């Protein structure tokens, strides 16, 4: 139940080990007062400093004046930090307001339309996001709820997504989690300890063209429905052909061990690993950090489930976009559909107790 | 503890220790063939024996013939039994099939409509339920998903609810959970250790009038949304007045400790605890075994969260019905809304390796 340090050159929640639970909220800005929004950012940063340490926001959850609403809603009382990370991101639409147009990063690229998508606009986009990840779902919900409350009147929650379990790994020394198709997901990602790969593929640099984003990353979110009924009808061989790995061990086709490096030529030309591999994409590499979800039933007798895909990269134009383009022929496309999407510029870290979310963007 | 025995005089998941996570699914029957439904119950029981021991169903999740779909969908490979319990129940609607009408228990009473109810029929009812409780949500989800797959052609999933309580890896097992209103929830309840209280209040007895139910119990499910944002605007005194207990410690008004017995007369007349207490209900007492839920954000931007209330009782007419009726004037009603409901007759246990779910109802 240990805490994850909140301050750093980078925001936590990216290279951090992937926690068990996600609560992801996209917000829209409702205030037109730049000074009021800066004020909110600072109040949110202060709150996050408490939440990630396992403390109550403001003056606490009780012990105040009886006639006043408690500052903290209280449902995390008695709980540990639970590795909570809170990661803030700025969507392209934010840059139409507060006079931020010229500061919109070119690497914050709007996505093209991809064949087969059916994106729900209401659960796509967003002026900003907060990614709350923790090992305790009550800690994660509490953090989002209290941030939303602090922001009432200045921001609204556009859409949110809970992930009940991870489908990603930044720790190759630990067990790779399985997604709801039954396959390990996260074997060949980027590790928190891979500083050179993180610099090459995840962290933006000043010379990239957007100084305020130095030490930040760019986030692509994609809500992916899984055609479970169809998948569960597929043969074992078909399922393994789709990915290029065997199901039980998760090794590349022909190999004995999960982490043995793939020999792509041995997979089907439309195998997912073969098309997504960096070597098939001129070196493009992603830090995937997604989570499984379930959304009740489809109203038609079947569990409704999927994967909330999250990818961090130094530049969307050289990460998610080329890779997802190469997935146009992916054998996996028969079993999935992309149904929500959003991109965000995730700023650099909160340097210290005097700093605040967005300070490099908004100045001061 | 890592596992809970599947076999017994009673079904597990009622009096056994409360696990961290829930996947509750209601099923509807899609076959008229009684023998085919009995065959399913036998295959389901066989699967449950595997799942509650952390093993894959059938011949496994891999290694079979390449041209066959795997018997198990694989998403729990590498996980642990996680204290998984699988508890089956039969809804009133089941008894209109297979000639069972004259075997519906009188104690399986339909619930009256209660003041303020706003029940989504799509998330209510069901011919059957399976309550899957585990410490790891993916174990619970895997269990539901695979039972649903095994049963496909004979049953469908009507509705499905994920829930969470504490996270036991970081939260002391004796610490009362808090609900999403920030209050301790479960202080005065029946515990599975109180054998005499279970016999009095929870288990059906032969003399009660339905022999096949002897050693079973009756379950009431209620999906109860909370008006989170209005609640969080209420003063600390208003919130405590609603329950009759203070928020921080959870002690009854006028008392110092959580577990001190309440002086109901010092609570406001409409306080939840005063209205729900057995002394206010002719001694009616419930085994509450619910879970908090958070499903996301609704269309208005508000948090879709609440309590998935579950209560077990020897007779719905003498348990949940009187107590819920007594909540007509509950001050808590301002802040909650019941939005889904179902009742189930939970049969006695699977006695040994030759027994099967429902054998006392269907006959052997
Ligand atoms: C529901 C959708 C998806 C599922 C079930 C899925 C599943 C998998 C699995 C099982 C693997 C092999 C193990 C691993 O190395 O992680 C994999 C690899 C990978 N996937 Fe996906 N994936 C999905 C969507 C995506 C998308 C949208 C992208 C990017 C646009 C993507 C990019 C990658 C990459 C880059 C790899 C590693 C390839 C390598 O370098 O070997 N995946 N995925
Ligand atoms: C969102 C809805 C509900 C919330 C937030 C809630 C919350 C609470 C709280 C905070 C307590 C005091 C601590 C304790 O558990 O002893 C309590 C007690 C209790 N509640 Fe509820 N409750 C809800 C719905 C219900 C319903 C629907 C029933 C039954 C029909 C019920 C029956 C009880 C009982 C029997 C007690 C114990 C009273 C005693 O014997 O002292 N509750 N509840």
């Amino acid at each position: 139940g240990s805490a994850v340090p909140f301050h750093g050159a980078h925001q936590a929640g990216i290279a951090t080990p992937v926690q068990d639970r996600l609560h992801f909220a996209a917000f829209d800005v409702t205030t037109e007062d730049r000074a009021a929004f800066v004020a909110l950012l600072k109040e949110w940063t202060a709150a996050a400093r408490r939440l990630t340490a396992g403390h109550a926001v403001g003056e606490g959850a009780y012990g105040g004046l009886p006639e006043a609403p408690p500052d903290d809603t209280g449902e995390a009382l008695g709980l540990k930090p639970s590795r909570l990370t809170l990661t803030i991101g700025f969507g392209p639409s934010l840059f139409t307001r507060f006079g931020l147009a010229d500061l919109r990063p070119e690497a914050l690229a709007d996505l093209p339309k991809f064949p087969g998508d059916n994106l729900d606009r209401a659960r796509s986009g967003g002026d900003l996001c907060v990614q709350a990840c923790a090992d305790d779902p009550q800690v994660a919900v509490h953090a989002i709820r209290n941030l939303a409350r602090i922001g009432f009147g200045k921001v609204v929650v556009r859409w949110s997504q809970l992930g009940f379990g991870k489908t990603s790994s930044t720790t190759p020394d630990k067990q790779t989690p399985r997604n709801l198709l039954g396959f390990k997901d996260g074997t060949r990602n980027i590790a928190g300890t891979e500083k050179d790969r993180l610099d090459r593929f995840v962290w933006a640099a000043e010379k990239d063209g957007t100084p305020w984003m130095t030490g930040g990353s760019y986030l692509v979110a994609r809500r992916i429905r899984m055609h479970i009924e169809t998948w569960d009808r597929a043969s074992l061989q078909e399922q393994e052909d789709v990915f290029g790995r065997d199901k039980g061990e998760g090794a590349p086709v022909g190999k004995a061990k999960e982490r043995d490096e793939p020999f792509l030529k041995a997979m089907k030309p439309d195998a997912h690993v073969r098309l997504a591999h960096p070597d098939s994409n001129g070196g493009a590499t992603l830090l995937r950090r997604g989570y499984s979800f379930t959304d009740g039933t489809d109203g038609l007798g079947r569990l409704d489930a999927g994967l909330f895909f999250l990818a961090y990269q130094r530049d969307i134009r050289t990460g998610f976009v080329p890779v997802q383009r190469n997935l146009a022929t992916d054998a996996l496309n028969e079993f999935i559909q992309h149904v929500g999407s959003a991109v965000f510029a995730v700023p650099p870290g909160v340097r210290d107790a005097d700093d605040w979310w967005g300070s490099t963007l908004f100045g001061k």
